[PDB]
């Protein structure tokens, strides 16, 4: 059991010795297409970067380009895309994807600046009367409705394809309290976005892969994904005990380098599946 094993590494203070051995098992697959100098510019960060094997590729012939992962839970029967924060010049890009994938839902778990920078291109739009047209993927995007809550912000948008005048309802689900360091106190605020997320329709096999970014798309992204998957498998499970989250993260780095950057982000990590299995059991 995960709850005793947790108190043992608090108790004894081994959460940078866990992560350490996590980062030595970790996966390590070719990233050759993110690594060619036509794609340099497409990158947030040089170090974070998709595998060739599980990287999303756009439908356009030029280049097809995105800093963008599938993650395949075979078990769980979820998949997820993880992708950085969009950069002003692949706005239009993200969006193309979203299509292609006919995801419903976008996951956002920063704020557009942190610590006086920016971490994300302001991609959505923030009145209703002023929508956006990405000019390069033919693609226009409406404000619908908005719901601003303490913890988390709820968007409708209508994303319209120019080219064939098909429209899509996307949610975009806004976690807006992440301190800008450490993680949250409790986990509380976001098990409740992890449910309303899944409330929405947006994580079931109905629909496309859920969208997830930060600004990387691995730390609190990884955290996201882990959380969901775990407390699935938990349901899923004649033995919910049975369920290793070290086990769980490694298969999910198979999919994308780096999901979890900290020991921190690791206990919290654990903290938000423990305190959620008690929430259903
Ligand atoms: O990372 C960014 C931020 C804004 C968009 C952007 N555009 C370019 C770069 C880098 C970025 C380059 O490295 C070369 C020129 C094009």
């Amino acid at each position: 059991e995960m709850e005793k094993e947790f108190e043992q590494i608090d108790k004894s203070g081994s959460w940078a010795a866990i992560y350490q051995d996590i980062r030595h098992e970790a996966s390590d697959f070719p990233s050759r297409v993110a690594k060619l100098p036509k794609n340099k510019n497409r990158n947030r960060y040089r170090d974070v970067s998709p595998f060739d094997h599980s990287r999303i590729k756009l439908h356009q012939e030029d280049n097809d380009y995105i800093n963008a992962s599938l993650i395949k839970m075979e078990e769980a029967q979820r998949s997820y895309i993880l992708t950085q924060g969009p950069l002003p010049n692949t706005v239009g890009h993200f969006w193309e994807m979203v299509w292609e994938q006919k995801s419903r839902g976008v996951v956002m778990l920063n704020r557009v600046m942190e610590k006086g920078s920016l971490k994300c291109a302001q991609y959505w739009p923030q009145k209703e009367e002023k929508e956006m047209i990405f000019e390069d993927t033919n693609l226009k995007l409406t404000l619908i409705s908005e719901d601003i809550k303490s913890y988390y912000t709820v968007r409708q948008l209508e994303l319209e394809n120019l080219t064939t005048q098909e429209t899509r309802e996307i949610l975009h689900f806004h976690y807006t309290t992440w301190p800008d360091f450490g993680v949250p106190e409790s986990p509380a605020s976001f098990l409740n976005f992890l449910f309303k997320v899944r409330e929405s329709g947006s994580l079931s096999p109905e629909h496309g892969p859920v969208v997830v970014h930060c600004s990387a798309g691995i730390g609190r992204s990884g955290t996201f994904c882990l959380a969901d998957t775990c407390l699935l498998l938990m349901d899923k499970r004649k033995d919910p005990s049975s369920v290793d989250i070290k086990k769980v993260l490694l298969e999910m780095r198979k999919f994308r380098m780096g999901l979890i950057q900290t020991a921190d982000q690791l206990r919290f990590s654990y903290l938000a599946v423990i305190e959620g299995a008690k929430f259903i059991m």
